[PDB]
């Protein structure tokens, strides 16, 4: 019931609430998208209808109500339902996997559908939301983050990934949704097909780079920049993809080991030239300051106070049924 | 007869009475109620009929008249029934053991509650009052306290408490039952299941914490607070979990293992923002004021004067029938 | 005295009651039709003579009367008899086996003669009752279910069951045996062999399904439905066979692995599309539904007041014949 | 002379004066009785003939005159005759044994005919009053009840009992006459083997409870209720065993280890639901009730003055026959 030529995958909670803002362009056929998610909590009030929301199901067919941020609960759940949720909800041309590497639904569910959407041979990009607020969510960050750093060197295809920040810039979770989602209107726009000097052969290559570049196949940074200035910083990506209005200037100075070029039709909302820049160079920085959380709530750790313990014996005497020993 | 969301097990005289304030709110479906004692003599005017109250009874089938802050009295008989009472009245999702450390019902009533409850794998957080008056009700809150502690250890599972004193800071009981039922009132809201952004398993992973964080299973202690200024003080807990109102700034320099995020519904009575926080830095503490009266007690003993005691052969004269000397 | 191409096996007391319906379908030569059950009681008003009615018999060649719901207790006697009942009764070319699981005899007979006519390479397909009133009917359910799923792995062969419940949706034991009629008499019309393009060898490998899909064989529900609407929310089964009216659109939307086309005669008692469906994705539902029972029946017998029991003494004391000590 | 299906064996006084009513019955062909007595003062105007009546024989042959109650005086010359009653008089396929505790003859021959019964195999439910109009009596009905108990637990085997009390409630012993006597017409009725659904192995689990339960076997009590209000307050029994009229609905709410169904014929005296429920909760009421009454008993014993005895030399002075002083 909707157009299949993008299509967003609003993995998790924090994917959901993502994702929410898009459920009036599904309605009016710009893209196609899906709730996959293990509770149905934020889901209350979504505009779409159920054939468009998957929940994770326990081995008695009832619909889960959450992980907990513990990925280890419903792995094994979760990676073998990702085949049935493909066949219901056919995966577009071009698929965008948004979930959060904190959580324990949103970071196990995202990565098996970038891990199948991948083998399968789509073309998927995902928008990836970081949280280091506890100690679990940094070390779900950290493992998902390896993991798919696995997956790009596992399935010899290269994971593109928009990566944000819980708490970079002080950011709320509001303004970094809004960054999201002009992420994901954006690569809306460019995945459309509607573009003049723009083929589908040419965003195939974009994504999957190594075909062109020969580069080894690694996790990819995606940035999207507005205007020329982002050149100055940036001259040396992988590989871009530029969309102009009409009569725009090209962009000078970049030295890119492959590129695209698209010319946007005067009815899209696209009034300066946008590009999308492919780059691993910030991934050892992104890294880093994960491994640095990591390292940071593990001292904290280590400073926990040992809780009182009662002696053994007295577990022994507390035998009797309600562990009473008056 | 009434919505089984949230249980609140109202256990012996102590528990009962500060539980009397929430049989309104059984009424209005907020949260479903029983009373466990041995003694009706609290209940002599509750709202709520007999379906919702629970008597130990002993061999005979008769009704007991309390334990008379004797733990030993009726243990066997308490322990023995506690299964029955679970059918009888089915536990709700989250149950609300309310009971004191000192009596010799409630004391004993409580903790094989919590134990069956956690060992059927039920969530269930405990309201504690413990009080020195007499050195009997402070070696059965020393004995209480104790068994808990061997409870967590024996499960393998976590008893959340929410400790509270009767003398602490010259309060009443009556003070001390307004702050169990802020604790209670708060925890109805936050086990509602009516929050926007919490699931069922943030909070079965929140209460059953060494499942998240990996720490050893203990007795924890369980603090509310409004407002912020909490995270001066408390800003290495174990886990916390916080419901927001409307439009309500988070809380930072929290740095804990776990937490959780809620939105309370508009309706809901939360203004601000509340925390639940789990620690066991204050156990120790907790303890050690506990053996403090302990000793008090012990030493005031020691100084009791020895009773006169008539000779023995005098005793061995009086075999008379009466003990009469003449 | 009847025609063998189908043959309905009404096993126990259950199985009986349901199947004396189709007492008037024998004389007219639609089926044939024989009793199994350890006792005659319910059989005192058949129209069928003792030829097609078997009871079983203990080792003095005298007839039971009946097994109490205790399986344990004619176990033995009912599996060496089951070879003698298949000689003097030939098995038709399609058997459909009716019992229920709760009881003692029926859910014994059953599952032997199962076993049996599948070992012999027969065409069985089971119709099942279940019933939970009381922890024995449960626990027989339970494993006598077990069994059938270790009959299907042990024979590799599939056991069909048609699944019914006598407490679904307040249903009465009456309302249930109208459910299984229906569901033997529209497999009385599959399995008639008067279709037009439906032959023995597409029957064969529809009931055993792994020749042709390769699947695991284990135990799989068989579900039935007339008109088109079904395909909704079956649309992925195993395998599915439809009888079609004369001038009938045939089904769309349903992706099985294997599937069948039949054309029912225009004299023969079928007015709209009906479907046999064969799927395991409800069995995991079916078992959890069954184990809480279990769990249920086992937490109500935990919470059994212990019997007062006389002293150890006074039974020695009582060693006097009559048990009388004065 | 009579139909074998029921057997009534009235034992003692209150046994024949209780069975009286049932001797149309018996020339009815209903069901057959047996009168055993330690004397033949009742049974001075019994329809039926001295075939059916049989009478305790001292040594030399000759017919006793009561026990007086005195439950020692003639305990071995009725255990050692009770094998021959039973040879001459061949117990039925369900046996009811009714008898009072309190007598000296009844509350001997009734339990030594139980055991006997029990021993042999057969099915028997014993019906019994109590009474406690002296101390006599009341030890007599303790001492019974005791050697019932330990009959049930040496056997293996539970003794069903239909406990009465003459005291209760004021009834006068007309009142327990006839709820006796309803008892045992339901019990006929129960045990006449021309019920629909009901087996002989039905009655026989249901009686012998351990077999299909697994519960430890003892003393049983037997309740009889009409309707469906019992359900309220008897929802955990044992087992129960419902008789159900003509289109009738089912008994729900009640969770039975065991249960049986029942159709009555139509011709048959029952027109609403009867169950017959098997329950060991109210044992401790009824042995404490017992215990009561026996320590009245004996604390009014204690208070008997002592009798005024003559001197030792007065009674040495005495030695002539005669016991004459002058
Ligand atoms: N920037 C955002 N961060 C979010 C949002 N929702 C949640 N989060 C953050 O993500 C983390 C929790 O991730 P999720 O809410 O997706 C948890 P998940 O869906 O995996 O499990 P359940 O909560 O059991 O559904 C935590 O740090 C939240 O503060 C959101 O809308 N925006
Ligand atoms: N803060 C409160 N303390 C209470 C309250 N009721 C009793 N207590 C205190 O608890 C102690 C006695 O415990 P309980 O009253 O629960 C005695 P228990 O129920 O175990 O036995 P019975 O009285 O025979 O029912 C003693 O120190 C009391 O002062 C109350 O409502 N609030
Ligand atoms: N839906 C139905 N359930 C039935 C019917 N007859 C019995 N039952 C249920 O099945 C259960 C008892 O099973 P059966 O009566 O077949 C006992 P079985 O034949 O195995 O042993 P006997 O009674 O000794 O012959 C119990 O729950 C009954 O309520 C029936 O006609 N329909
Ligand atoms: N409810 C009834 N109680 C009875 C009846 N007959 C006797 N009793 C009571 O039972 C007690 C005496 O028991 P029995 O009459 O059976 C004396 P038993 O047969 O053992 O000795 P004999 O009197 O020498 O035959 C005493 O309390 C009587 O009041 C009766 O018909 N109904």
């Amino acid at each position: 019931a909707q157009e299949n030529q993008v299509h967003i995958w609003a993995v998790g909670g924090c994917g959901g609430e993502i994702g929410s803002a898009f459920e009036g362009e599904v309605a009016k056929g710009l893209h196609s998208m899906t709730y996959v998610d293990t509770s149905r909590a934020n889901l209350r009030d979504s505009t779409l209808g159920d054939d468009h929301i998957y929940i994770f199901k326990d081995a008695a067919g009832r619909e889960l109500d959450g992980s907990g941020k513990k990925r280890d609960e419903n792995a094994e759940l979760i990676c073998s339902q990702i085949p049935g949720i493909l066949n219901k909800h056919t995966p577009g041309k071009f698929n965008i996997v948004v979930f959060s590497l904190s959580g324990g639904s949103g970071s196990v569910a995202g990565p098996a559908l970038v891990a199948n959407l991948l083998e399968r041979g789509e073309r998927v990009v995902c928008c990836i939301v970081a949280s280091f607020d506890d100690e679990r969510q940094t070390i779900n960050a950290d493992r998902t983050f390896k993991g798919l750093m696995a997956a790009a060197e596992g399935l010899k295809r290269p994971v593109i990934v928009s990566y944000h920040m819980n708490g970079e810039n002080g950011k709320s979770e509001q303004d970094v949704n809004l960054d999201v989602q002009v992420v994901i209107s954006q690569l809306c726009v460019l995945f459309s097909g509607e573009n003049r000097r723009l083929d589908s052969a040419d965003l195939e290559n974009f994504l999957n780079h190594p075909r062109v570049t020969g580069l080894e196949p690694t996790i990819t940074e995606l940035n999207t920049f507005m205007g020329y200035e982002w050149t100055k910083e940036n001259d040396s990506p992988i590989a871009f993809c530029t969309l102009y209005p009409k009569d725009a200037t090209k962009v000078m100075g970049v030295s890119a080991i492959y590129s695209c070029d698209g010319f946007v039709p005067e009815s899209s909302p696209i009034r300066e030239a946008t590009s999308f820049v492919l780059s691993t160079d910030r991934l050892g920085g992104i890294i880093k300051q994960i491994a640095d959380e990591a390292k940071r709530y593990i001292e904290h750790r280590n400073a926990r106070q040992q809780a009182p313990k009662v002696g053994d014996e007295t577990v022994a005497e507390a035998k009797n049924s309600g562990f009473l020993l008056f």
